[PDB]
């Protein structure tokens, strides 16, 4: 399955990236907004893994676009830990929210368990 | 024209239903988030005056519903006036964003100026 990576951190892009081709996935990248909702277009991936911050308010605005058109799994992550954080990533479209810094095989079975359900 | 206020404090509620009264327009209120979207699907009102408050993500949730069925323009109203605050809002659905306190003729104006383009 294909898997978009929406991070503006590039080491932290590199460790998902990493991580999720160890599985088997194909990975295809993004590192701010623009390139995420061009690359949800040319790559219909299975899942996206979206952080919120390339600027704050960016991610949100990413997932609410691609609700627009697409049932795609959303998986935010974020250091953004708070009710309101992941409230809202969740009401603007994300199916689960996974603050940073995240356990690699937590995030390997949110992936699955969101796949297995769409 | 008929305008609903939904707003929790009935102090804030009373200075607006009376200056809108005062205006001409017909007036309903509603005071919580379950009482607005009631209240707009009953009366079918020409605008809404909406203030965020009732609890901290309410009337957000409020237009984002709104939004799922009907184009009526609608105010929103908050003591909050943070960039992120007012972004978030606009992107939602609200069509305006007014801080509190507020200037009651500025209110009538944007109130409108969003009847004339609507």
């Amino acid at each position: 399955k294909k898997i978009l990576i929406v991070d503006d951190e590039k080491p932290i892009s590199d460790i998902i990236k990493f991580n999720m081709t160890k599985e088997g996935y194909e990975v295809v990248t993004a590192f701010n907004g623009r390139e995420a909702l061009e690359q949800f277009e040319a790559e219909q991936p299975d899942i996206i893994i979206l952080d919120l911050m390339l600027p704050e308010i960016d991610g949100l605005e990413v997932a609410k676009t691609i609700r627009k058109t697409s049932s795609v799994p959303i998986l935010m992550l974020s250091a953004k830990d708070s009710e309101f954080d992941k409230v809202i990533g969740l009401e603007l479209g994300a199916d689960d929210y996974v603050t940073k810094p995240f356990s690699n095989r937590e995030l390997q079975a949110r992936v699955k368990a969101l796949l297995r359900r769409s």
